[PDB]
């Protein structure tokens, strides 16, 4: 099977960026939910190296492993790669280290003795795993909850270094661990706490706080907490990240909160291990040598500091955190005595916030990322970027990368800033898909084979899979939590979501819209369904007619799904059914008929949702299961119900009668299930599954052309992507499935090569 992205390109948080100190082009990116990527300089493409991972494995007992907490390189051996993997301190029962001798082509996995938090607060902070350069079997790891840990067997086994006192905010921990490449046995570790800079000269046997470090906020900071009226959240600077220049100089970024959102203040310092000198280096502070001149407005909170990368001579670059508006990257050739403000330099005359040109919002080859405009497509300007946590000077070139909550920006030449001019930029997300998708719909006709819904970017009509598309507009969604088309009116779809930016002077429900021209344009439902949460659109179904909409809010309210045959003028609660669910599907052939599977019971409406009747004889018959109805594209009253963890059931009589597919109630364990075009015309439709399909087949993507007698494997052991959480077949192409995942975007899968 050919497996390829449905291109969005990036779309989520880049949490770190690590270069090799000796090997040109050897660069990795970590993401919070989406594993790690290895840069390919030749193909000019980021390569996903962790796609073998399954989150929450259906077999036995797994965790959210896809998220990468930390990347560490062996400075004397470029072939080596170590990853710390695991999303959640709170939610995950274990975490793991990945060790590779071949740049992440292959890994061995070892159980972590401590939990990890790639998707937690302070992930924006700044390298917890580190190889001892003077003894490369030894690695340290700054844990979120249990101090500094040490391995002397290449990250296989681990013991706590009790000799480092850990007062750090529980769950953020020791955010940043660095070895002194020049002085054997010298190392610095940054505890997230007041006076959190710790040093060893003993190779980690003894520790003491670095003498002289700021334990309270500077007068400059205090002056702005007083001018702005808004309080600091800490009594002293809190470390986010630390790094040693080749000049020997130690740089440290501080904030008043761990980040990546929620910071209000911060500072940047340098420290000189040669003479104990501290300098306050913060680029936006009044006083020291920043061009263009800092706004210097003390009325607004400045936010704090995150990123650090060091280069040649006394070159260092740093980035803000939550300065949202002033968010920027700064360049010094100076160890911080003076700076260029890269954000301002690139901001076109007459833009409030630091911005990039919209005409620059494109990959190096010129393909645009229209969605990066959000609600302001055509304005000429996009944000310079937010959550500028991860920044990187290429140690072997003049490139500078910076990550955002959405993309990587890059320049091939940062040195233009030396002559007071803006570097030339482009987006450098080739190969990265970090979206968390919510819904996939493939209508049986029209200009597109796939419409998507997802967190933070809304979703898109995927006209062309090879290239990024614009997100929905008018209305623009932050999320689209529900979406569906009409089976026999494919030009009509409905869209349901969180709308952070309602269109000015447009009447009706901002959280909900329908199209009659395949999403060329949308119009708001005249009124919102009752009980609609602001942060979540719920689930819509569109009757085969295109004339009836069933709208289930995302929370319970003591009613069942609401119906409308007047485009949202009215929403009427049903008889028979008094529960809200995601488990709704419309018939694709007969109008005004909807199927509902909620807490173990099955319901059908033939009157457009006005009234339902409990049916579904043959379905698993006692507990309160969750499950998904899926309707045939070809025949009325033909459907399946996938019961999560238990089985898949097939009806040809509108749900009066359901027949278990083979292995149902034993080896069959579906997570997500879908239908697509049959192999031969008007045979039974082909099935697709992410899950365990039989007793001798592992969790993966499968298809069946004989109603579940035989499941053929579509992916492989290296192509799991965390596991699919969304799935849609395609009614016009046999053997085609779309899988969406939580942090790896959308893969398109096609049976033969």
């Amino acid at each position: 099977a050919e497996l390829k992205p449905v291109t969005i390109s990036g779309g989520g948080f880049i949490s770190g960026l690590v270069a090799h100190p000796t090997e040109k082009d050897l660069i990795y990116a970590r993401t919070d939910i989406g594993g790690t990527y290895r840069w390919n300089a030749a193909k000019w493409e980021w390569e996903p190296i962790t796609d073998f991972i399954i989150n929450n494995a259906l077999a036995g007992n797994g965790a959210n492993l896809l998220g990468t907490e930390s990347i560490a390189l062996d400075p004397h051996n470029p072939d080596r790669l170590y990853l710390a993997q695991g999303d959640y301190v709170q939610w995950d029962p274990w975490a793991a280290f990945l060790v590779s001798d071949d740049r992440g082509k292959t890994f061995k996995q070892y159980r972590s003795p401590v939990p990890m938090g790639a998707n937690d607060m302070g992930r924006n902070g700044g390298e917890r795993l580190a190889v001892n350069p003077h003894w490369t079997d030894e690695l340290w790891f700054g844990s979120r909850t249990q101090g500094l840990w040490r391995s002397t067997d290449r990250a296989q086994t681990w013991s706590r270094m009790n000799q480092l006192p850990d007062s750090s905010t529980y769950g953020i921990g020791i955010i940043s661990v660095i070895f002194d490449p020049k002085n054997v046995g010298t190392a610095y570790v940054a505890s997230h706490a007041v006076g959190g800079l710790w040093v060893t000269w003993d190779g980690g046997a003894n520790w003491s706080q670095v003498g002289g470090q700021p334990t309270q906020w500077s007068d400059w900071t205090k002056s702005i907490v007083a001018a702005s009226g808004t309080a600091i959240q800490s009594s002293g600077p809190l470390p986010i990240k630390i790094a040693l220049g080749k000049n020997g100089r130690l740089y440290i970024t501080y904030s008043d909160a761990p980040g990546p959102w929620g910071v209000l203040y911060g500072e940047v310092w340098s420290y000189d291990p040669t003479n104990g000198n501290w300098k306050h280096i913060t680029p936006s502070r009044e006083g020291a040598n920043t061009y263009p001149a800092p706004t210097g407005n003390k009325k607004v909170v400045p936010g704090g500091w995150n990123g650090i990368s060091v280069g040649n001579g006394d070159t260092v670059v740093v980035s803000t955190l939550d300065a949202n508006g002033e968010d920027s990257v700064y360049l010094s050739r100076d160890a911080g005595n003076s700076w260029k403000d890269l954000g301002k330099l690139t901001t076109p005359a007459g833009a409030g916030g630091n911005s990039q040109k919209e005409s620059d919002a494109k990959l190096r080859n010129g393909t645009p990322l229209p969605w990066l405009s959000f609600q302001n497509r055509g304005s000429g300007i996009v944000g310079f970027g937010w959550w500028l946590a991860a920044i990187l000077l290429d140690p072997f070139s003049d490139r500078l990368l910076y990550g955002t909550g959405a993309v990587i920006w890059a320049t091939d030449a940062v040195s233009r800033a030396d002559s007071n001019q803006a570097p030339s930029w482009y987006i450098n997300t080739e190969g990265i898909e970090e979206t968390a998708i919510l819904v996939l719909k493939s209508p049986p006709a029209g200009p597109a084979h796939l419409f998507s819904g997802m967190y933070d970017l809304g979703g898109m009509r995927h006209d062309d899979f090879s290239v990024p598309q614009p997100m929905y507009s008018k209305p623009t969604f932050s999320s689209t939590d529900g979406l569906d088309f009409a089976g026999r009116a494919a030009n009509v779809l409905a869209r349901v979501g969180r709308n952070d930016h309602p269109d000015a002077g447009v009447a009706g429900c901002t959280q909900g819209a329908y199209t009659t021209n395949s999403g060329d344009s949308w119009t708001l439902f005249q009124t919102c369904v009752p009980s609609l949460e602001v942060g979540n659109g719920g689930t819509i179904a569109v009757g085969a007619d295109g004339k009836t909409f069933v709208w289930s809010p995302s929370k319970a309210d003591g009613k069942g799904p609401y119906t409308s045959s007047d485009y949202g003028k009215t929403w009427t609660a049903p008889s028979g059914l008094s529960k809200q669910t995601t488990g709704i599907a419309a018939d694709r052939v007969q109008a005004n008929t909807f199927y509902v599977y909620v807490e173990g019971d099955f319901f059908v409406s033939t009157d457009g949702g006005k009234s339902y009747t409990k049916k579904g004889n043959g379905l698993p018959c006692c507990w309160t299961y969750t499950g998904t109805p899926v309707t045939s594209n070809l025949r009325a009253g033909e459907l399946w119900v996938s019961v999560k963890g238990v089985g898949i059931y097939h009806s040809t009589d509108f749900g009066n009668t359901f027949t278990a597919l083979a292995g149902s109630g034993s080896s069959l364990n579906p997570a997500v299930f879908s239908i697509g075009a049959p192999q031969t015309p008007n045979a039974t439709e082909t099935l697709f599954l992410w899950g365990i399909p039989s007793a001798s087949q592992p969790e993966g993507l499968y298809m069946s052309t004989d109603n579940g007698g035989l499941w053929t494997r579509l992916n492989d052991d290296a192509h799991n992507y965390g596991g699919a959480t969304v799935i849609s077949g395609d009614p016009r192409i046999y053997g085609r499935v779309y899988i969406g995942m939580n942090g790896r975007g959308i893969i398109c899968a096609q049976a033969l090569g």
